[PDB]
Formats: C-alpha cells, sequence, structure tokens
C-alpha cells in the first residue's frame, strides 16, 4: 500500500526498452515519454543496486562532458550488474556502450526543451581525443600496419563453383519461407548496417557519415538512369 | 602541510577534464576556509564556482 506498490513490471518492462533502444540502438520504436524516464529512475532507485550505477548517472546533472573516472574493481562490478539487469546474452557489452549511455543521459537534460525535438544528436563527445582528426591519417595507418600483416590462409583457388539442384527440395524451402513480409523486415536490416557505419568509430568520428552514404541510395537512380539510357 | 588536501585536488587535473570527485560537507567547508584562509580578502565573496 507505499507509493512502491507499483506495476514493477510495467516499469522494468520499460526501463529495459528504454536501455535497449538508447545503448544497443535496436530498432525503429516510438519511445516518445519523457513522463516514463521518471518512472525508470525510480525502478533503478528502489534499490541500491543500479543506484550504484546511477551514482555515476547523477553526474550527467552537472552537464559538463567530463571523461568518467575509472574505479577499475567497481566499474568492472558496474559492467557485471550492467549486463545482468539487462538480462541480455554477454553480447561483449563493454564499457563503450556504457559511456555512449552515459553521454545520451548527458544530453537528455540538457533539454530544458518541452517542444517535439528533431534532434538526432548523432555525434559524441568523448572520443578519447581532443579534437576530431581526418580520417586520411587513419587511410596511411592501417593501411601501412595491414601491408604488413601476412595471409591468414591459403586457397587453392582452382577452378571450383558449387551448385544444388534439388528441386523439390528448394520448392520445400520457398514455401517455408513464404508468410513472411521481408519487404518490411529488412529495412531495420539495412539501418542496423547504418547504425554500424558510425558506431565503427568513437574515434575522431566521420562528420560526413550523410550525403555520400544518401549517394549510396541515389545510385538506384543511377541504375534507372543506365536502364534509360 | 596546512593545504595538502586542496592543494593534490587542484593538482589532480594536470590530465584534461577529468572529473574532479564529489566531497563531503566537512570536505568542502574546510576547504573553503583555507582558501579564505590563504587568500584572506574577504572583501569579497568566496564562492564554489571561483574553483571551477
Amino acid at each position: 500500500p507505499s507509493e512502491e506498490l507499483i506495476n514493477m513490471r510495467r516499469y522494468r518492462n520499460a526501463a529495459r526498452k528504454l536501455i535497449h533502444h538508447y545503448s544497443l540502438n535496436s530498432t525503429s520504436s516510438t519511445e516518445y515519454k519523457i513522463s516514463d524516464v521518471v518512472m525508470t529512475m525510480i525502478f533503478l532507485l528502489r534499490s541500491e543496486k543500479y543506484h550504484s550505477l546511477f551514482k555515476l548517472l547523477e553526474t550527467t546533472f552537472d552537464d559538463y562532458t567530463c571523461r568518467p573516472q575509472m574505479t577499475q574493481v567497481q566499474t568492472d562490478t558496474l559492467l557485471d550488474a550492467v549486463r545482468s539487469l539487462l538480462e541480455m546474452p554477454s553480447t561483449t557489452i563493454d564499457l563503450t556502450t556504457v559511456d555512449i549511455m552515459r553521454s545520451s543521459f548527458a544530453r537528455c537534460f540538457n533539454s530544458p526543451i518541452m517542444r517535439y525535438a528533431k534532434i538526432v544528436l548523432l555525434q559524441n563527445v568523448a572520443l578519447q581525443r581532443d579534437k576530431r582528426t581526418t580520417l586520411e591519417e587513419l587511410l596511411i595507418e592501417r593501411g601501412e600496419k595491414i601491408q604488413m600483416l601476412q595471409p591468414q590462409q591459403y586457397i587453392n583457388s582452382g577452378t571450383e563453383i558449387p551448385f544444388c539442384d534439388d528441386a523439390e527440395f528448394l520448392n520445400r524451402l520457398l514455401k517455408h519461407i513464404d508468410p513472411y513480409p521481408l519487404s518490411r523486415m529488412y529495412y531495420n536490416a539495412a539501418n542496423t548496417m547504418f547504425y554500424t557505419t558510425m558506431e565503427n568509430y568513437a574515434v575522431s568520428n566521420c562528420k560526413f557519415n550523410i550525403e555520400d552514404y544518401n549517394n549510396i541510395f541515389k545510385v538506384m537512380e543511377n541504375i534507372r538512369k543506365h536502364s534509360n539510357k
């Protein structure tokens, strides 16, 4: 009968939803209530566990994007409890994801802004450097060591091609495949690749992710032009 | 010796933009006191933000 008498299940599901969004960047959703952010925080604070994370998360409120200090052992227990409470299958959820989320929260309250916000703050400050370099230097630096590195395998590389011909089998496959609205289902996959395109770096990250990535899709219209001579 | 906790706290940030830890009531108060005690110019309101 205390105020804690709550849909803890609802609050859990919504906390997990929020984390799943902002951290894993999982998939399209409509995660557009400031309201239940509070429900999430209180769901945290109904334990000194997870409040342990909140100890760090509080530092958002001073809003300066200072690079967080590590106390190594406790940060390790932090990572532990993080993945645990997230109940994820230990998908290598690491310090980089952690600080990404930290910066997410260090971007949220930043808004005193209640009007609808079209603001995809793709950027992150905390890239362990004073300021962003170009990519060209890395095009030097990785290429060099790559040329230093030596092949991990041989290919026999003679004439080989595989094929199969069990037409009935293949049709059985087709039928099993039939239901899926792949049309829908794969756009999110493409978005996955997109996310990965910038997740690739927390390291002087590319600014011009935008318009050449868009040009890739313009290549479809280029294909239509090639069809139309 | 008097000022050493303060002193080392100032020293901390030889590396850029590290998060200086939070301090207890007592710590902050002795800090402000010692600040005034070295810079005994109470003509102005010695203040936290001065530290930042």
